[PDB]
Parts: structure tokens; C-alpha cells; sequence
């Protein structure tokens, strides 16, 4: 084995750079190293609140990405466009790191790598595809069993259980993968109290955060996904007012342009997987926010070449 190794059992910036090059060339990280990252990140994640609260001072910025879905070569393109993660270049990745794309293992161990290297500046939120049900159908379990073993897969499942469910910047912007709630009156305190180390239930606040979608019309509708609901602008407005927030950012739905701003400004979608599943032809984006001005600035990008492995080859 001539590949990437931890230094004194710990991630460093040169390990991350070597890892990204090894994966680019389609090589595999030794299982003992993969194991080391997974157990260390479980310990870092298990300490966090379900709601991560982050303060952006006035000269500080942060980058919010949406779904990446195993599109490793597009993940690399984000860091090329926008810079590597660092204490002065923080990132939030908003769920759905794995499934569908056939480089899910590469995406997730690079993200967990960076989370270990920059724990206060590199943030991962749980999406609905960081769950067993989804992984078993949409490729990630298949992929892990192929590259490692069922054991390694069970360890990834347990680490996903500790991913925080939402993030709040400056008590003003709330970020979550899916969206808002199927009942009125949920508060930031309620989110903070969710016991999140589990597979999500069929219903309730934890389920809604991962699974819900905005709709243009007022009210709530039964979801076309069969779980949670669609929520109208009136739901968003009431939630923002009670919680003293400006707007939300969520991901979870593919967008032709890479983003959407719904509910008159209040409900922004960001989606970071360009030409999704090699068929959608969509653009992707990420968002820049800054401490002196939290209004979203959208950056669009398109797909780069990747090796000839098809989407869901492992499902
Ligand atoms: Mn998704
Ligand atoms: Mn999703």
C-alpha cells in the first residue's frame, strides 16, 4: 500500500491533498485509514447540538453547498472554483452527499476528512439520503459493500446518525436539507432538543427537516414523496416571525439553474450536483454569505468530466 496515510493518526492538510489526488485517479483509501476517519468523526459529530449555531463576524464569509450525490469530480471542481476549505474559507454542505453518483465513497471520506481538519469551519448537515432506507436502494450501501465490507457500511450508518439536522448563522439564516414543518409553532429550541441519533421517524420535526418541500400556494399539502409535506409561503413567514429569522436555505430538489428563491425571498434552494445523474443537464450553484451582509450571492457552475462509471452502477 503506497497511498494516503494519517500523520500521527490524524488528518492534516497534506493528507487531504494526497487523498483528493488518489481518489481523482480512482484509487482506494486503505480500510484502516477509512476506519480511523469514521471513528474520529463520529466522536466530533456526537458532541454537536442538533442545531449548530454559528456566528459570522463582519469580514468573514461562508460558502453553502446543497446536494452533491456522489459526484466527486464536481466536488473537486467546487474546491477549484471557490478554494479549499480552511479557517478563512468555511463551508456548509447541506445533506445528500451520497447515493445516485458512483463516487459516493470518495465524496463522503473527503468531506469527513475536512470536517476532522477544520471542525469549526467545515459543517455537514444530514440529508434524507444519509439514512439506511435510502442507502440500501440508491447505491451507497452497494458501493461500500463493493469497495469495503458490510461492516464498513454499518459504521457509515452510525456516523450519519450523528450529523446535525440544521444550522443557524447569526440568529438570522436557518439552513436544513429538506425544509420546514408539517405543524405550526416549531421553534429553534425544539430543533436543538431533537434526539437525532437514529434513523428518522415516519413523521414529525426530524422527518420534516430531511424531507419537506416548499410549494407556491398558501397552506400545506401531502408530499408527493410520500413522507412529510409541502409548505406554502404563509408557513415560512409564520416560522421566520416566531423565530426572529430572515430566511431559510434548503436543498433537496434539483434545480435547472442550480438555485431557486421561493416565498418572495424567504425560502432559497441551493443544489450543488451539476448535470445530475449524467442526464439532467442542470447547472449547480453554491451560495456566498458574509457577516456584514447575509443576503445570498449565487455562484453557478456546470459539470466536469469524470471516469466512465455510470450513476447507480452500485444500486
Ligand atoms: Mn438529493
Ligand atoms: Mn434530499
Amino acid at each position: 500500500y503506497s497511498g494516503p496515510k494519517l500523520e500521527d493518526g490524524k488528518v492534516t492538510i497534506s493528507f487531504m491533498k494526497e487523498l483528493m489526488q488518489w481518489y481523482k485517479d480512482q484509487k482506494k483509501l486503505h480500510r484502516k485509514c477509512a476506519y480511523q476517519i469514521l471513528v474520529q468523526v463520529k466522536e466530533v459529530l456526537s458532541k454537536l447540538s442538533t442545531l449548530v449555531e454559528t456566528t459570522l463576524k463582519e469580514t468573514e464569509k461562508i460558502t453553502v453547498c446543497g446536494d452533491t450525490h456522489g459526484q466527486f469530480y464536481d466536488l473537486l471542481n467546487i474546491f477549484e472554483l471557490n478554494g479549499l476549505p480552511s479557517e478563512t474559507n468555511p463551508y456548509i454542505f447541506n445533506g445528500d452527499f451520497v447515493d445516485r453518483g458512483s463516487f459516493s465513497v470518495e465524496v463522503i471520506l473527503t468531506l469527513f476528512g475536512f470536517k476532522l481538519l477544520y471542525p469549526d469551519h467545515f459543517h455537514l448537515l444530514r440529508g434524507n439520503h444519509e439514512t439506511d432506507n435510502m442507502n440500501q436502494i440508491y447505491g451507497f450501501e452497494g458501493e461500500v459493500k463493493a469497495k469495503y465490507t458490510a461492516q464498513m457500511y454499518e459504521l457509515f450508518s452510525e456516523v450519519f446518525e450523528w450529523l446535525p439536522l440544521a444550522q443557524c448563522i447569526n440568529g438570522k439564516v436557518l439552513i436544513m436539507h429538506g425544509g420546514l414543518f408539517s405543524e405550526d409553532g416549531v421553534t429553534l429550541d425544539d430543533i436543538r432538543k431533537i434526539e437525532r441519533n437514529r434513523q428518522p421517524p415516519d413523521s414529525g420535526p426530524m422527518c420534516d427537516l430531511l424531507w419537506s418541500d416548499p410549494q407556491p400556494q398558501n397552506g400545506r399539502s401531502i408530499s408527493k414523496r410520500g413522507v412529510s409535506c409541502q409548505f406554502g409561503p404563509d408557513v415560512t413567514k409564520a416560522f421566520l416571525e416566531e423565530n426572529n429569522l430572515d430566511y431559510i436555505i434548503r436543498s433537496h430538489e434539483v434545480k435547472a439553474e442550480g438555485y431557486e428563491v421561493a416565498h418572495g425571498g424567504r425560502c432559497v434552494t441551493v443544489f450543488s450536483a451539476p448535470n445530475y445523474c449524467d442526464q439532467m443537464g442542470n447547472k449547480a450553484s453554491y451560495i456566498h454569505l458574509q457577516g456584514s451582509d447575509l443576503r445570498p450571492q449565487f455562484h453557478q457552475f456546470t459539470a466536469v468530466p469524470h471516469p466512465n462509471v455510470k450513476p447507480m452502477a452500485y444500486a
